[PDB]
DNA sequence: CCATCGCGCTACC
DNA sequence: AGCGCGATGGAGA
């Protein structure tokens, strides 16, 4: 590889992926800042993007709008680039430990090699100190280097590695006479064995700690700090002093106001935190601004800042991701402020925050937004769109009937019964938790095996219910707004949309396309809208569905593609 | 106004 | 593992 991406896949680009790839790549090479990939559900957008990443060879940040999508994209990208550094940067016993490790693998990789793709959630790009410091404080070790064992040990301690001769673990180092064995914070199962002859480095080896294999000799190795908030001792002392002076003034302020409970609470928690500013703390991010000695109101350091300046950003499901990004500042600021009011945190804790949307914009080099339904921001900043409509599988956008509200529930049930005999599944979407609840009984009353999906349901149980649906424990799934982007269930032939004309965010153009899209994974995919009116949003959804289907049907007969329902392994 | 998300605190265990 | 709190998309009083 040598710092270049190698896209590995069992197939090549198909349908209209080639032109999509070509346009985006061209756009990047001409210095176009914002671009948008208008890719229909099931056109392999991640593969399209991977080809794009592979050709331009920039360090890439992939931003998902939740952990589930981040996880999937991470595992997909790992398969696509098995010889490159695909990393995973999400927020927070051993599950916590694994996340800390993966975060460290991600940041250190940005300073080890160019061929790096990091998948992060939009909420998880924080919790970091200066990248300049992170790099500057590396312990760089070379063979031949004049250095004492005890001095190397001291330098490792200063960057937060613990001596631990008994345990064999991440973020520690072992000592046996002349051999020091370092486990980087970024590795669970790999260590660096450093061998001294007198006060000189005779040999450096990479070791597989699980298998015990010695993997090779190194002339040079780089050990990165075991925390992202490490600073030099002088800077650290001054941080401590600033924190102490701030605490004094706020404690006096709170007491002057007769908020003695709050003052007590603040003093107690802060002192406790300061206790471990000698010993090792948790929640240290709250002091980030003082630790960096930076001005009040300063933009925080983020994952974006660890990337080089010529990096690439991919925003997955951009229409949801960007508004989530936009609203985080005000949301976080308001929660933190009440914590400051009740004396849980110092006022400087407000500087431990997400970026404003404007700050995010300042940090962009080049960006590609990815959505089947791009938001207005994406369209306004991108010069038109790179459209991608033809599926390598041949599958077509579904057919749509509009049917009236009268006896709709009886109509739906009969329609569903036909699917069960065809061994096919159905998805239904109502407006409210109430109606969904009623409807799910109606169906249980009529003997239909059905499950109900709503916000109260939890990740692990959601997963279970999707799985059971695919397995055939259920034939129908009912929900409100969770039968949407991300949902990939090829056994679904029917998507029912109740109150399809009852306008709002739930029945917007954008939402209709997304919900319709759940029918685009089956060769017999069909959508029924239960409405007495054809609304404008409805009008546009149906027309766009029709337009795509027509183009795809022509394409399919020009090239002799047979729409095949993608068999997808059940996990 | 509704469904849904994610975040720290507290009342739990 | 559960509270209250403010986000969000888009029409509504
Ligand atoms: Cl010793
Ligand atoms: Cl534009």
């Amino acid at each position: 590889v040598e710092g270049r991406f190698q896209l590995v896949a069992p197939y090549e680009p198909q349908g209209d992926q080639p032109q999509a790839i070509a346009k985006l790549v061209d756009g990047l090479r001409r210095g176009v800042k914002h671009q948008t990939l208008l890719g229909a559900t099931g056109t392999g957008k991640t593969f399209t993007i991977s080809n794009v990443i592979a050709q331009v060879n920039k360090p890439t940040l992939v931003i998902a709008h939740n952990k589930t999508l981040a996880g999937q994209l991470y595992s997909e990208l790992k398969e696509f680039f098995p010889h490159n550094a695909v990393e995973y940067f999400v927020c927070y016993a051993k599950i916590n430990d694994e996340i800390d490790k993966l975060r460290h693998s991600a940041t250190s990789a940005l300073f080890e090699r160019r061929d790096v793709i990091i998948v992060a959630s939009v909420s998880s790009i924080y919790g970091l100190g200066s990248p300049e410091e992170y790099r500057e404080l590396v312990v760089s070790l070379r063979v031949g280097m004049e250095i004492e064992r005890n001095a190397l040990l001291r330098r490792l301690v200063d960057i937060q590695y613990d001596r631990n001769d008994i345990d064999f673990r991440r973020g520690t180092f072992r000592v046996r006479g002349d051999v020091v064995e370092i486990f980087p914070a970024s590795r669970d199962e790999h260590s660096i064995r450093v061998e001294f002859f007198g006060d000189e480095i005779e040999r450096i080896r990479e070791v597989d700690a699980l298998t015990g294999e010695v993997l090779g000799e190194r002339e040079h190795v780089a050990i990165f700090p075991a925390s992202h908030f490490v600073t030099r001792e002088e800077k650290m002392r001054l941080a401590i002093q600033n924190i102490e002076q701030e605490l004094e003034e706020r404690l006096a302020e709170l007491r002057a106001q007769g908020k003695l409970l709050e003052a007590q609470r603040l003093e107690q928690r802060t002192r406790y935190d300061l206790e471990m500013m000698r010993e090792m703390s948790s929640g240290i991010e709250n002091y980030s601004r003082h630790l960096a000695l930076r001005p009040p109101g300063s933009t925080p350091y983020t994952l974006l800042d660890y990337f080089p300046d010529d990096f690439l950003i991919i925003v997955d499901e951009s229409h949801v991701t960007l508004p989530q990004l936009r609203g985080m500042y005000n949301g976080d600021r308001a929660r933190k402020q009440v914590l400051v009011d009740h004396g849980f945190r110092l006022p400087s804790a407000l500087d431990n925050r997400p970026l404003t949307f404007e700050e995010f914009e300042q940090k962009i080099n080049q960006i590609i937004y990815v959505s089947a339904t791009p938001g207005p921001y994406e369209l306004e900043h991108s010069p038109g769109v790179v459209e991608q409509i033809i599926r390598p599988t041949g599958l077509l956008d579904p057919t749509i009937d509009v049917r009236p509200t009268k006896g709709q529930i009886d109509d739906l049930i009969g329609e569903i019964r036909e699917r069960v005999e065809r061994n096919e599944r159905t998805l239904v979407t109502t407006l409210t938790k109430k109606m969904a609840e009623d409807l799910t009984d109606y169906l249980k009353e009529a003997g239909i095996k059905v499950a109900y999906l709503h916000s109260e349901i939890k990740t692990l149980e959601r997963i279970e219910i999707i799985r059971d649906l695919r397995l055939g424990k259920y034939d129908v799934l009912v929900g409100i707004n969770l039968l949407r982007e991300g949902l990939d269930i090829p056994e679904v032939s029917l998507v029912a949309i109740l109150d399809a004309d009852k306008e709002g965010a739930l029945r917007s153009e954008r939402s209709l396309i997304q919900t319709i899209g759940r029918a685009a994974r089956n060769a017999n995919g069909h959508v029924i809208m239960y409405a007495d009116t054809i609304t404008k949003s409805m009008e546009i959804a149906i027309q766009e569905t029709k337009r795509r289907r027509a183009i795809q049907e022509e394409y399919n007969r020009k090239h002799g593609i047979v729409p095949r329902t993608v068999k997808k392994e059940i996990r």
